[PDB]
């Protein structure tokens, strides 16, 4: 089946990057900004499929939110199993994924200002439609992204937040992190605001036979 | 559904009680003898139905051979459960059951003999068709019946072969009992020969309107 997408446009009012508050999280918005960095078109895991190690039973359509999620309770028999699955990478569905960095326009920047930034996520057919240096108007939903490293990623590769640079001492303990959840353990979960975009617009052949076709 | 029965008769040769050997176990035979005792028509459990204590899931059609058998693996993988079921006596199917004791005929008995005996099982529609003192010809299958008391009956009522009389010392250790099975444990299982019968035959109103109906 074709994973469908719905693209909204022509919203009444447009927002700037400095109007982004947490009270619009989950709402449909439109924003404007200048693109300054784009990444590769990576494949994102959409509908996962696994096989039980012992039964060989097949599970399909396991939704994933922000981290690699395997199924829990086994399928149709008596077999008891909490883990040890094998992803069937061939059966699983994937999608295109891209991350772009944008900053404020030259006019919205005050007289003395260090420009604010944001992370916009393009997915599906909207990849590569924003090029660095251009001025583009995005529209989508404002979301919040947690730190998955302290959410217990399967591999040892995360290695509990390995770092190369020193974090800010000013916001050490000032950034309010929630605790209590069993998956976290004694850890503290943190959040940051990002944007997810569904529609992108920009606001800033010598063959005779094919040429005659286009014109009215 | 009607639990059906098949009744065979008119076999070529008939056997006496003293021709019963273990090498015909499972075969279709016909025997003759004089009935000397009959029991009540008790209900036998045919198709059992249970409900899981926690899930409340319903299992049905659990076959039983010679002892009260509950299911093992649950209907749903989720809840794990090896025991603690509740028989749904209303949903279960039952059948009629009767045990009759027979002995050898007056002619087949030698000049000096203590008559041999046998246990014949009548089931279904064949109950009460054999009356004590009569001479009847049975036909069915020769089976073997184990001792269920040492097969781990659920209740404490069996109390590991409670007895009121003293067993034979002559056959103490002489009766060959098999061991090794995990259900038995270190116990020894014993067998005895009985007969299961499917067809029985015997070989030894002042109302005018209804009377006129029967005659040709
Ligand atoms: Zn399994
Ligand atoms: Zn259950």
């Amino acid at each position: 089946e074709r994973v469908f997408q719905i693209s909204f446009f022509n919203l009444p009012t447009v927002h700037r990057i400095r109007d982004i508050r947490s009270e619009k999280i989950g709402s449909l918005l439109s924003i404007s900004g200048t693109v300054t960095r784009t990444s590769e078109v990576r494949p994102e895991l959409y509908k996962a499929s696994f096989t039980c190690d012992m039964c060989r039973a097949i599970v399909d359509n396991v939704e994933q939110s922000f981290k690699y999620t395997e199924p829990t309770f086994c399928p149709n028999p008596s077999c008891e199993n909490r883990a040890f699955w094998t992803l069937n990478v061939t059966r699983s569905r994937f999608l295109d994924w891209q991350k772009v960095r944008i900053q404020e326009n030259a006019n919205e920047i005050p007289t003395g200002s260090m420009p604010r930034t944001l992370d916009v996520i393009l997915r599906g057919d909207s990849v590569e439609r924003a090029k660095p240096g251009d001025r583009c108007k995005f529209t989508g939903v404002e979301i919040v992204v947690p730190d998955v490293t302290q959410l217990g990623l399967p591999g040892v590769k995360p290695s509990s937040t390995l770092d190369t640079r020193g974090i800010s001492k000013t916001t050490e303990g000032l950034n309010s992190g929630v605790t209590g959840l069993r998956s976290l353990g004694v850890r503290d979960l943190t959040y940051k605001i990002s944007f997810l975009a569904c529609h992108v617009i920009s606001i800033g052949e010598r063959d005779q036979e094919v040429f005659l076709n286009s014109l009215s």
